[PDB]
């Protein structure tokens, strides 16, 4: 269950964070206007050869000025860490 290398984020990662934002807000009881999705890492759990599914995303989202969060999305939000800084490496954590 090794983690991928830190890759720059893409529009699909941005849409992933946009679609899991309601779950994040329901879990934190706080509304977020924009999550910029700075970077992301991937974690393969089972086998899907080319690419379709069976993966965990660890996305560093920028919520605001000096306000970053780390999201763990399976697309169901399985985890999150609040109050992270820009240079914090994305690491795996229990859900």
């Amino acid at each position: 269950r090794g983690l991928s290398e830190a890759k720059p984020a893409t529009p699909e990662i941005q849409e992933i964070v946009d679609k899991v934002k309601p779950q994040l807000e329901e879990k934190t009881n706080e509304t977020y206007g924009k999550l910029e999705a700075v970077q992301y890492k991937t974690q393969v759990l089972d086998t899907y050869r080319y690419i379709l599914a069976s993966t965990n995303y660890y996305i560093k989202v920028r919520a605001g000025d000096n306000k970053y969060m780390h999201l763990k999305v399976f697309r169901v939000l399985t985890g999150y860490q609040v109050d992270k800084n820009k240079d914090d490496e994305l690491t795996g954590f229990e859900n």
